[PDB]
């Protein structure tokens, strides 16, 4: 396999199917990524039975504990944790601020649990990471259009200073690949400045980053109606963070390839089950004596295997399988929404399935 | 397959292996039992993979959350959990005890989170196991001998209750098997008047009760020297809550066929490892870089896939896959215990396993 090659096989609309090729596998796309020293409760056999063709490795957690040379030492995190097909690794800039005595320069992030451009990708690289995430500035939700811009600027002068880092480290440059991060929150302008100058810098895939933020799914939609037409059509376009199950439909609706979340791991071991006919609370009372899998047409071992009123009491209980349960069958449901989706976009009767789909979540 | 047929292949001193037929599955003995609404952290399919031929179903824990009654209903614990083979329950008597503001009569023990033999035994038979055992009066220990024959000589009313009880129902009696307990406390005398009382009330096994209670393991030894003789040979001998490795080995010395603890969970749990040369800590910081596997001898799938380096890591993070993999490794572990001891009883060379597995376990 190439170390990187991006192939539409099939569009309707702004939506895209087809392919990454690299050295370590195949992913299909639109794709769904697992977030994970693990994917939590989950063997790797287990998350690939579910369909995943690549996971999210948690750079931020992995540089604390057990640490990134570690880590790089004992041979790189697909042997340490047992994946063998692509990881895409995340900066470790989102996480610096959300869970470190923070002290922000254009050298980088100073924290107390120096984190900069090349000391990220450096840390990427020992973890063995396959797709290499620029480190950016993240802008808070709402923001001023000043602060917007100088941070989506210091963001431009990171990526490149990150792609530089990249392509200074040949084991790197030859084996995995690098992408840089569109930021400039809710401005059309800025998100065209961000656009221009990641595109001159030139990337493997293109993130639309800073809109997992809280601003609600009208403001993400419209935010993608424009941002998204400015990247690279030819590479894939990758939405940060996001998310539910209706806003991944939505982003695919607007030129979105790839997409992570923790939403059915953590709400999973929180015990909520997605269903297509929207979640369930499956802690709610009214499943103590329900025989029925979790969701009727699953077909994850979950739900080939153990009622609603089984887990309902593991998950009462507080029992590690419980979590185990949830978070299989959650990482299951968004693997079958990613080939519900692909298979559509493949038939062009994608815009049938999107509303298909709302009809029945929400009903 | 009959109800219940103990038969015994071979033989070395006190020593005995052989095979339990039920309904459900075969038991090869001597035997381990996992304990567990799950055996924790594992799925089915997991427990069985390591070698186990029957669980051990924790009474007291399921009477309370979900309820008998309620799993009745489901379909009984073997659907509600997904294992289909062997289940032996605990009577509820020594929870009750430990776990409960508890009111002790002759009916049976009242208490707060009214449980009798007759409760006992419907109880088990709302679950739908397949071992039965019958309910008794704990013994603390140490005890006086006044107290200990007290206790004792209630126990074996109790004794010829459970026996009627579980006689009395049909479907009960016509597919499960009945366990007494032999009480006593550490008192020969005491012992075979409880071994006398349980063979005239007639059982398809004899548990030892009342030495998993901190006595130590030359107490414990002694006591089995003079107990287990005392019960009838062609039945299962059955030492409650036993044990650790070396206890298991000396207890089938002894002539000992089953057994259950939950100390390979726990343990797990807390980070403890079996290995044939003895337990070691995955959370000390001499792990934090050792590729090796768990044990180096170890078949099960924890020690084909992942270093001890990774499994101190996911400890120390608190992950509830470091959880999964050392429960694995330790039932996996036992239950290899559990194949050495059959094969070498087998092969007439048991005295020189035991041996050997001291000089090693112990070095
Ligand atoms: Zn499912
Ligand atoms: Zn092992």
């Amino acid at each position: 396999r190439p170390r990187f090659s991006f192939s539409i096989a099939a569009r309707e609309g702004k939506a895209r199917t087809g392919t990454i090729e690299m050295k370590r596998g195949v992913i299909r796309t639109p794709a769904f990524m697992p977030v994970g020293a693990t994917v939590k409760a989950l063997k790797p056999e287990t998350v690939r039975a579910t369909g995943a063709d690549i996971i999210l490795g948690n750079t931020y957690h992995l540089m604390l504990r057990p640490g990134a040379e570690r880590i790089a030492k004992l041979g790189g995190l697909h042997s340490f944790m047992g994946w063998d097909r692509p990881i895409l690794t995340d900066s470790g800039g989102y996480q610096v601020m959300s869970l470190s005595l923070t002290k922000q320069s254009e050298e980088g992030v100073t924290f107390k649990s120096m984190l900069s451009p090349e000391r990220s990708i450096e840390i990427q690289h020992l973890l063995g990471s396959d797709i290499v995430m620029a480190f950016d500035e993240c802008t808070p939700y709402p923001a001023t259009p000043s602060r917007a811009a100088s941070s989506m600027e210091r963001s431009m002068r990171w990526a490149k200073r990150s792609r530089d880092a990249f392509d200074s480290r040949k084991e790197q440059a030859e084996n995995a690949a690098l992408f840089g991060i569109q930021q400039g929150s809710v401005f059309e302008n800025l998100r065209q400045q961000s656009a221009d100058a990641l595109a001159e810098i030139g990337f493997d895939g293109y993130a639309v980053g800073g809109l997992a933020v809280g601003e609600g799914q009208d403001e993400m939609f419209r935010v993608l109606d424009f941002s998204v037409p400015m990247l690279p059509d030819d590479k894939p376009h990758y939405l940060m963070g996001v998310g539910k199950p209706d806003d991944i439909v939505g982003a695919v609706e607007r030129g979105i390839d790839m997409f992570d979340c923790v939403l059915p791991t953590r709400s999973g071991r929180n015990g909520q089950a997605f269903t297509w006919d929207g979640p369930i609370n499956i802690r709610n009372a009214r499943f103590s004596e329900d025989l029925k899998p979790l969701d009727s047409e699953c077909h994850c071992a979950v739900c080939q295997k153990w009622s609603r009123a089984y887990i309902h009491a593991l998950i009462r209980a507080g029992e590690i399988l419980g979590a185990m349960l949830m978070t299989e069958h959650n990482i299951a449901f968004y693997q079958q929404l990613m080939q519900k989706i692909r298979d559509s976009i493949s038939e062009g009767r994608f815009s049938q399935f999107a509303q298909d789909f709302r009809a029945r979540y929400f009903a």
